[PDB]
């Protein structure tokens, strides 16, 4: 062979390589002996994954680092054959682990006929669990993050899927409800002399069958086991209509509820209502006969406004996303009144769906559902937090910054996009080169385990993101 | 007056405000009493500088923070004449100062027939100083900062910005050089038995009068008195021809230049110059004999390629700038072999001139001129650099993220540019949202003071991107 060519009777030597340390799809620069000119002759492996190499000059190979190469052993091997010689290297490239999509459990088979099924998250098809095909949002359990609640907007039971035994149940039935159209899930926050943490589930849910005088908001009693099930009491708390949701302030703990109707925002003391209780006193839930016991604050914009509200962990301000109108708006909170006021447009276009990451009102969303406030270690002044929210027609997740820029976190993966030409789909792993989601609703983040469990309703899916772990 | 109503007889008061801090174009939010519900009706400055006014209700008022609100002290006036009421908030914000562009020397006037003269950088036009009209290259005197020199492609004198005294001059003739097609300055770092730090300006110019014999490299001695002026001893030390820049290896101290004619990168010690002329030699400055002294490393792409060479301060990289076709290549150094290894394509796509904020090869650039290494203080590994250049014909100073993220720094004021239409301009101030460059082809970054020094060509003027002070 000449010079520089490769010599099967000698050894293959890897004495360097940079960057020492980095993550899945990084190029990586390998110095070493005897790697000849041809990429057609040399193959590579990093942490027993499959390596693409890109240019092969001798002394040196570049190749792209795999996703999944955790044990960052280097092993090359040039020629083929009887000609082929391998080596591995002494020392290990450092994997920096990322964030990946994944799948808890339900399924979508080519007919789509699966149908809905309590039981394991794992099994034969006909085994396990299955369902979630309509909107829906989730909630933990304040008091124990291995049960997460979802409920529906056209399924008449609020499901548990339960992380510790992975076994997904129907407990709350719900019969009392009027309707399938059911909202949201919250809890309440302590208040003394009269209701332990979470000792109530606040459910809201959209009707109109009595008019002005329709059920918005129930309220469900913890069971003396810790349950919520068919056991538990539920009361009738407040009744307007067309109500979209309804939210605890994490500070104050006073309920925000609205109505489609006008866009209306409804603030409701919880303390009026378990002193009119605990005095054996009749509660009135008719919003608009108590104007002073449901005070609506204001009216968000136009008529026939779909939102809920999502509160900043401070309490000291709220997004509300406008689900039919594609965008949001914030609100400022002032801690001596205890209210929220008038909110402004924030991000997003003005009934103008689209998809298009920027600043402010040129960011474009379409169908925006739930959103979570989730802690960027990067930020230290008072504002500690980021918020992401699953934009349902878009197929993804977007983070919005507080000062209003708008990304997509996970989804529409650039790789798995180009092979079938669509934006959703069903594959898991790297966030934004491969993931991907259909029709996204539901969304909550464990502030301990640093990890989102999403509602993917098309796909009829509960997917995770989550750092990725060597099996 | 009714509830909610201005009253001209009680007076106007501020409680607070949030946030507490911010800068220029942050949105702030005051609480207070009688400000009305019309925003014809108030008026408000913060740190003496008037304040956009967004909405006014009763008992707050939102506005925009204003650039150069230094002292934060917050002032309402509401009513108007008689009836006009003010008061000053009892704690001031604290106005968080961002970088902003100024402009240190030169002017163009409307005939834009001013010329070149020598000078005072301040003074009436006449005796202020000017010129700064043809393609140029800024370097600092690492020996002493507060001179800038400036080299020009089109004017055969290198001149001396002195940032101390605040004086122009022309102190370089060059009256050997054959042509006023100077394209880059260099220094030598010290070389062990033979040369003190800087005691070498290294001169790069573009000339082909005698074909490939044609000289691209001289080497000019700082005078006994620390000058470099027409006293200074000056020697050929390379000629090929077509050269676009020179440039020396930040730790090892080689020099690096190219020629357009193949788009070749040549690499010299200059440890072999030194001790040739130290025993009386003569030095053969003619490439194409002396293959094994100028060292051709390869040839970065097609012919007619030109380009200047950045190299990252720890020496283990070098982007390539091809100025003629529009994008970076990377090139990776061998640290035991000293020399740099056939480059790739980083960002900007080849042959297609465009402005694109994007990643890698889908970014777009129009001409991109000098770069500059930035120290991060947000990065803690081992790579602690962005790089900035000046993209000539888009106007502005685009950022280079390692990861090949490309944004725009500085320049394309989005207020300005509606006012006339035009992504170019003269406007000093806010980064984005006011300042404007004209063609940029010089750049400078001062890591001590923590400014930029911009050559802009066609404004004919020096320009700063630094910290904003209160005058
Ligand atoms: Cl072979
Ligand atoms: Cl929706
Ligand atoms: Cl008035
Ligand atoms: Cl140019
Ligand atoms: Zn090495
Ligand atoms: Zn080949
Ligand atoms: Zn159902
Ligand atoms: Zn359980
Ligand atoms: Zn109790
Ligand atoms: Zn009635
Ligand atoms: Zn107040
Ligand atoms: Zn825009
Ligand atoms: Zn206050
Ligand atoms: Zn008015
Ligand atoms: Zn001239
Ligand atoms: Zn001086
Ligand atoms: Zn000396
Ligand atoms: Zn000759
Ligand atoms: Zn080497
Ligand atoms: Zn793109």
């Amino acid at each position: 062979v000449e010079t520089g060519a490769f010599d099967p009777s000698k050894p293959v030597a890897i004495s360097d390589f940079t960057p020492k340390e980095g993550g899945a799809y990084q190029k990586l620069l390998i110095y070493g002996e005897n790697f000849g000119t041809d990429v057609s002759k040399v193959k590579v492996k990093i942490g027993g994954k499959d390596a693409i190499v890109i240019n092969v000059k001798s002394t040196y190979v570049y190749c792209f680092v795999p996703s999944g190469a955790f044990s960052g052993e280097i092993e090359i091997t040039v020629g083929e054959g009887e000609n082929a010689v391998t080596t591995t290297a002494s020392t290990t490239f450092s994997y920096e682990k990322k964030m990946v999509v994944g799948t808890l459990c339900g399924y979508r088979n080519n007919r789509d006929d699966q149908g809905w099924r309590d039981g394991p998250f794992d099994g034969p098809e006909g085994v396990k669990c299955c369902g979630f095909s309509d909107n829906g949002r989730l909630a933990f359990d304040p008091l124990n993050k291995d049960h997460l609640y979802i409920c529906y907007d056209g399924h008449k039971a609020i499901q548990l899927i339960d992380l510790k035994n992975r076994m997904l149940s129907s407990p709350l039935n719900i019969n009392t409800i009027p309707t399938n159209r059911i909202r949201s899930i919250a809890f309440n926050k302590k208040i003394e002399g009269y209701a332990d943490e979470a000792e109530y589930m606040i459910v809201a849910i959209d009707y109109d069958g009595k008019g002005d005088e329709s059920p918005s908001v129930y309220i469900i009693k913890r069971n003396a086991d810790g349950t919520f099930d068919d056991r538990s009491d539920i009361q009738l708390i407040a009744a307007y209509k067309q109500c979209n949701g309804a939210t605890i302030h994490p500070i104050n703990g006073e309920l925000y509820f609205n109505s489609y109707e006008k866009g209306q925002v409804f603030r409701l003391d919880l303390v009026d209502y378990f002193k009119t209780i605990k005095n054996g006193g009749s509660w009135d839930p008719i919003v608009k006969n108590n104007p002073n016991t449901f005070k609506q604050l204001f009216t968000i914009a136009d008529p026939s406004w779909e939102f809920q509200i999502f509160i900043h962990p401070t309490g000291k301000y709220a997004y509300f996303g406008v689900i039919n109108n594609h965008y949001f708006m914030r609100s400022d909170y002032d801690e001596i009144k205890k209210e929220f006021i008038t909110p402004y447009n924030f991000v997003g276009g003005y009934k103008q769906s689209g998809y298009r990451d920027d600043v402010g009102t040129e960011a474009r969303m379409n169908n925006p559902c739930q959103g979570v406030f989730v802690k960027n270690p990067d930020y230290t002044g008072e504002e500690e937090y980021d918020f992401y929210f699953v934009d349902r027609l878009n197929f993804c997740v977007r983070k919005v910054t507080p000062e209003g820029i708008v990304s997509t976190y996970a989804g529409r993966g650039a790789s798995t996009s180009l092979a079938d030409g669509n934006q959703w789909g069903t594959d898991d792993g790297d966030l934004r080169e491969v993931a991907r989601f259909r029709d996204v609703s539901g969304l909550v983040y464990d502030d301990v385990k640093e990890m989102f469990y999403v509602h993917d309703q098309v796909g009829h899916t509960i997917r995770t993101i989550s750092m990725e772990q060597e099996e």
